[PDB]
């Protein structure tokens, strides 16, 4: 993900079929002639999309030009959380389903997975980062404390950012409770708050290489959001 100074990032398309599917998702949602109310409302929760991009001398090399959701922050604290009970799509082979469930076998039980975090610590004027193995190590016994770490700045728990995150997730949940036309697999929520207020908190949906047409509620995604809200809610009692 290449960061441009003008507040928009360039996300390289994943290899096929994943990159192409993510391009068609953004194109569908941000279609200039779209008047589907479900899709127009969905735009509120995604990074703004500026179209396909490639370097002038390299039309082979495909990127999505997207809003940098951290741009308005001075010391952004960033957490990426995968949502859903299944991290594989409805058309995966048995081998791939097994590979995806083995990556984190608690996905069905918990409904979400912390992919990484970058947290600003006030006393040291520095960041502490957690990679993919942090969230994959969390169980039902340790998910609450695992999530809490994102909101602890070295001297206090940022309950303002926790409460704001609940309020922003709730609008996303309401969108999912009022649509029956898309199911989202291996998609995420990007959380951002100000490390240096309630407070600039940004919560945005990202990662759309496995979004499919459907006739039903995305039950796995709803389950994940609800459980994530419940965990964040319990953190307010710390
Ligand atoms: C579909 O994918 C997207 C779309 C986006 O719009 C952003 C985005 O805006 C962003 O800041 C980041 C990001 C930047 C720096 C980090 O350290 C980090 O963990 C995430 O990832 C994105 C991914």
């Amino acid at each position: 993900i290449l960061q441009h100074p003008d507040g928009t990032v360039l996300k390289q398309l994943q290899p096929p079929p994943r990159g192409p599917r993510e391009l068609e998702f953004y194109n569908m949602v941000y279609a200039a002639d779209c008047f589907d109310g479900v899709l127009l409302e969905l735009r509120k929760y995604l990074p703004k999309y500026y179209g396909i991009w490639s370097p002038p001398t390299a039309p082979n090399d495909l990127y999505l030009k997207l809003e940098d959701v951290t741009h308005k922050f001075n010391k952004p604290c960033i957490m990426d959380v995968k949502i859903g009970q299944k991290s594989y799509d409805p058309f995966a082979s048995s081998e791939k389903i097994q590979q995806q469930v083995s990556k984190y076998p608690l996905m069905e039980e918990i409904g979400f997975l912390v992919l990484g975090m970058r947290v600003y610590h006030v006393h040291s004027d520095s960041y502490e980062t957690e990679n993919q193995h942090y969230g994959r190590s969390l169980t039902k016994e340790t998910i609450k404390d695992g999530v809490s770490r994102f909101f602890h700045n070295g001297y206090c728990l940022r309950k303002d950012a926790v409460a704001a995150s609940i309020q922003k997730i709730e609008k996303i949940l309401q969108w999912f409770e009022n649509q029956k036309q898309l199911n989202f697999y291996a998609s995420s929520l990007l959380f951002v708050y100000e490390g240096s207020s309630g407070g600039e908190v940004e919560v945005r949906m990202i990662d759309f290489a496995h979004v499919f047409p459907s006739n039903t509620i995305d039950e796995g995604y709803v389950y994940g959001l609800k459980h994530l809200i419940s965990v964040l809610r319990s953190i307010l009692d710390n």
